[PDB]
């Protein structure tokens, strides 16, 4: 069966509701729920949905033409008031929408016609067109699989116009996918897609090389790294590795001693070996990173100066901060206290584990004791909230995320990038300043604003950055060349050609 394919996944795709998040997994709920507007890998949208679109002059009035040949899987139709619904069952649940701005900002939205959508904002957002784009929330499943006419409580089935259909989930074992024959785009050469549940990083591994599956598709926690790189070398698969799509890192907290001290945070960013932390741990797989972003993301072409590898500069600044060696002892001092920092992370993740002992190692030459704190999911997730930690592992969200929205949600009190700068003596400035970047139509004023906050988080040493990271594939070279998908959690199985 060559136009059928077989893949794996750690979990299920979820019930498949368009408005909600985990356990909705953001690849399944782009393959059947569409927006507006699509992301492009130029950086811009194009008409989708919506096959045009109109703004008022103070860009806070837009007027979306949808297509009118667009239907639903189930056969109703797609128009302006089921759109409109659709925004409203998403913005009853507002709250819910806080890390994402645009939820915030939507005042109305109406259809004038069947095929005219009318959407009014507090303030001109600029990157309304992006947000729209996004895989979630605002995606449209049929009006009628609403519960109680609302979709925070749950959906009925998952009908959307996307060019796939849900046909079948059994848990804990797979979720089978098909071509939805009535596609108003272009079909999939594909028409099944099955995917295997394997929550085990090795034993997808040991599924593809059995040929049990012959797709894996994922960021650099897809497979081991190591048996990537001799998949690499194995003449009888097929291996990509993309350009960089966001950054690894770690948050530092500056609320929480000692990480609160600046000349710690500064101190600690010279401390790592990062290219050998990238050969060791990440088998060279992945680039240096200097920065929150790198150079080329959207408005972070600053000349950010990189805190490189230097020990001797490391120890100087701590020493200088009043860190000193107590006697026959490696960890330094200060006012009674040790210098100690607490790494959180997921303990089952093998690459985090691997990446923490370095880290440890490293900071240890410096004269700072790193305790490595390994826990399950929900604990890390509930530290990231509650700003239990000092340092954590953290991640950027690749594009269209970067820079605006990664920005935006440093405002989220529920966010890890909240509770680590909470210490910092101008994150109301920081935060003021997000808030004015996202609704300013100056582009001068705009870059202004994009370079003080970067600069700011650069020069308080918020984060240590690690490495610039890829997508990862391996398949079966029957597939060919596998192309990417414009946003890092999206999978272009639409585009495979078997
Ligand atoms: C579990 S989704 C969610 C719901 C409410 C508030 C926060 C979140 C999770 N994240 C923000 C939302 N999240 C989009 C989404 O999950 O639809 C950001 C995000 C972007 C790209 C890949 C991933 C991801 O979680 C925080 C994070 O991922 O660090
Ligand atoms: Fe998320």
């Amino acid at each position: 069966a060559p136009d059928e394919i077989t893949t794996a996944w750690p979990v299920n795709v979820g019930p498949l509701n368009p408005h909600l998040y985990t356990p909705n997994q953001m690849f399944a709920q782009s393959m059947v729920y569409e927006p507006l507007v699509k992301y492009q890998a130029d950086g811009s949208v194009i008409p989708w949905l919506a096959k045009s679109w109109t703004h008022s002059e103070d860009g806070k009035t837009w007027t979306f033409t949808l297509r009118d040949d667009v239907k639903f899987s189930n056969g109703e139709p797609f128009d302006a008031e089921a759109a409109a619904e659709n925004f409203r069952a998403v913005l009853d649940n507002r709250q819910r929408h806080a890390w994402l701005e645009l939820a915030n900002q939507i005042v109305d939205v109406k259809a004038l016609s069947k095929t005219e959508l009318q959407i009014t904002l507090k303030s001109a957002y600029y990157p309304f067109l992006q947000e729209l784009a996004l895989p979630r929330p605002f995606r449209f499943i049929a009006p009628s699989q609403f519960k109680n006419h609302e979709t925070m409580n749950g959906i009925k089935a998952p009908i959307g116009t996307g060019p796939w259909i849900l046909q079948e989930s059994k848990l804990n074992q797979y979720d089978v996918f098909v071509r939805n024959e009535n596609y108003w785009g272009e079909k999939p050469a594909i028409k099944k897609i099955t995917f295997n549940v394997i929550p085990d990083p090795t034993t997808r591994a040991v599924a593809f090389e059995t040929g049990d599956i012959d797709l894996l598709y994922g960021n650099e926690g897809l497979l081991p790294l190591d048996t990537f790189a001799r998949f690499s070398q194995n003449p009888a698969y097929h291996t990509q590795l993309s350009q960089p799509i966001e950054t690894v890192m770690l948050a530092l907290n500056t609320a929480k001693a000692p990480t609160n001290e600046l000349a710690v945070r500064e101190a600690l960013n010279y401390a790592v070996n990062k290219k050998s932390l990238i050969d060791n741990a990440l088998y060279g797989t992945q680039q240096v990173a200097d920065t929150l972003f790198a150079p080329s993301v959207p408005y972070a072409n600053l000349g950010l100066k990189p805190s490189q590898y230097d020990p001797q500069k490391a120890k100087a600044l701590l020493e200088k901060a009043g860190w000193t060696l107590p006697a026959g002892k490696d960890i330094r001092e200060k006012n009674g206290q040790p210098l100690r920092i607490e790494l959180s992370f997921i303990g089952t993740d093998a690459l985090s584990k691997s990446m923490a002992e370095i880290i440890q190692a490293d900071m240890r030459q410096i004269g700072a004791d790193v305790s490595l704190i390994g826990e399950e999911e929900s604990s890390i997730y509930a530290r990231q909230r509650d700003g239990r930690f000092g340092m954590i592992f953290h991640r950027t969200w690749g594009a269209p995320y970067d820079p605006h929205a990664f920005l935006s949600s440093m405002r989220v009190p529920s966010h890890a990038d909240f509770q680590a700068q909470q210490g910092l003596a101008d994150k109301p400035l920081i935060d003021k300043e997000i808030g004015e970047v996202l609704a300013t139509h100056d582009e001068t004023q705009r870059q202004a604003l994009y370079r003080d906050i970067l600069t700011r988080l650069h020069d308080e040493a918020v984060y240590l950055p690690i490495s610039y990271i890829s997508m990862m594939v391996v398949s079966k070279p029957e597939l060919g060349n596998i192309p990417y998908a414009p946003i890092a959690t999206e999978i272009p199985f639409e585009q495979i050609k078997p």
